[PDB]
């Protein structure tokens, strides 16, 4: 009950900033996550014995892939933690509880391949879930870990609070399907501008939590340049492996996935920042103004990719 996690001084301060990197010491990531839950939520939200057993089962069920791995889970939960802490009064107790777990669980048992590749391979998951294939699987894997003896961190919620939180986590994880981001953001842009945005309308809150999930998921582009650049090697390592597998099925991959086209990476990052990242954090800054540091860090990194193209690094 009276047992806080404390971090060393540099982490205790930097963890509150959007651009915080959780570092290369894996054994500290669980304590960082618990630290974030205790400050975002209270030392009571969860039974420590139970939370600790849920965190280590989740860890176990992420794979050793270059990008979509345990480090990503915790990094995406941290960005959510920073958004929640800079917007204290906008979110319910339930939403704080559900969204940190949603983020930690959002890529469970990812194998390093897109929904596209599962469908062209004809993977069994592609017959069971025809859209948002991996995302329906990640939510499925979350419910499975919650129902292991001694893993139900929500067991002290009322039956109705319990159904509300699983529903928040389900919509939160499905929203990490980038194919659903483009339409969700368009609707939010139209609602915010025509003045109809209403955070007491549940379907509007749904949409907003969805945008938050895309912003946390893409938060590699909001870090200091050296973190952003080294993460891109990890991201491209999964993409090019997926490309190699496309060629094994006799399909030319899209250029993003073709390792023969390493040369064009800088221009391909420009497109990504311009079509996805900048508009994501722009709309997110309009709805939730304290998240502006994410938009500013993203613009700084676009400008660093422009410098790479102009031969200046
Ligand atoms: C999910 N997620 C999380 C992060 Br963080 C970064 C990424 C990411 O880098 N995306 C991209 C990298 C790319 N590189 C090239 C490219 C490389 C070489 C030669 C020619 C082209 N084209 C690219 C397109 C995208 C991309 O998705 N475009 C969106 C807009 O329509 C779908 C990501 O997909
Ligand atoms: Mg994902
Ligand atoms: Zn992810």
């Amino acid at each position: 009950g009276l047992m806080q996690f404390t971090l060393p001084v540099r982490l205790c301060k930097e963890i509150e900033l959007f651009h915080f990197d959780i570092g290369p010491f894996e054994n500290m990531w669980p304590g960082i996550f618990v630290y974030m839950v205790h400050r975002s939520c209270g030392t009571s939200c969860f039974e420590l014995e139970k939370l600790c057993r849920f965190i280590m089962s989740v860890k176990k069920n992420y794979r050793r892939v270059p990008y979509h791995n345990w480090k990503h889970a915790v990094t995406v939960a941290h960005c959510m933690y920073a958004i929640l802490q800079n917007n204290h009064t906008l979110f319910t107790d339930l939403e704080r509880k559900g969204l940190l777990i949603a983020c930690l669980c959002h890529d469970l048992d990812h194998r390093g391949f897109s929904n596209s590749y599962l469908q062209k391979f004809d993977h069994p998951l592609a017959a069971l879930y025809s859209t948002s294939t991996m995302e329906q699987h990640h939510f499925s894997q979350t419910v499975s870990i919650l129902q292991l003896e001694g893993h139900n961190i929500f067991s002290t919620l009322s039956s109705s609070e319990y159904e509300q939180v699983l529903e928040i986590i389900r919509k939160a994880i499905i929203a990490t399907d980038l194919a659903l981001y483009f339409g969700n953001r368009k609707q939010l842009e139209e609602m915010y501008q025509t003045g109809s945005l209403n955070l007491n309308n549940q379907s509007h809150r749904d949409r907003v939590i969805g945008l938050m999930m895309t912003a946390c998921d893409l938060c590699s582009v909001t870090k200091l340049w050296p973190v952003t650049k080294l993460t891109a090697n990890d991201i491209y390592a999964e993409f090019w492996a997926e490309g190699d597998e496309m060629k094994k099925l006799g399909i030319q991959p899209i250029p993003m996935m073709d390792r023969d086209k390493k040369d064009e990476v800088p221009q391909g990052q420009l497109g990504f920042y311009n079509a996805v990242a900048i508009p994501c954090y722009t709309t997110l800054t309009q709805i939730l103004p304290p998240t502006e540091p994410l938009l500013k860090a993203c613009r700084d990194n676009l400008s660093q990719w422009e410098k790479v193209i102009r031969g200046e690094e």
